[PDB]
């Protein structure tokens, strides 16, 4: 699973938008925002961060 | 009114990244990707689409 267990990504991504993201966002801004979000929500010793990272990998290159 | 609960938001963003997004992505590209994910998942005139849009809309104003 390329993002933990789909629905569980919710917390990370929502936070990544409303706290870490900008109106003038690119792909990389999202990446950092999402990793930071995961790190804060579930700790960084977690596969939850690794899963956030994994999402970015398979973007168009499925 | 993010009427789905942050946990549902995860389903969307996995699909948004891996199936709908580009390597050379931007905020506007992501808007569509997430909205479209939510459409596929929960119908078009859906609270899921409403909650997704709202996230992007808040970010875009500050």
């Amino acid at each position: 699973v390329v993002g933990i267990g789909r629905d569980k990504l919710g917390k990370i991504f929502y936070r990544a938008l409303t706290q870490y993201l900008t109106p003038t966002s690119n792909f990389s801004q999202l990446r950092a925002a999402a990793v930071q979000s995961a790190t804060d929500l579930y700790g960084s010793t977690s596969q939850e961060v690794a899963s956030v990272k994994q999402a970015f990998d398979a973007v168009g290159v499925k």
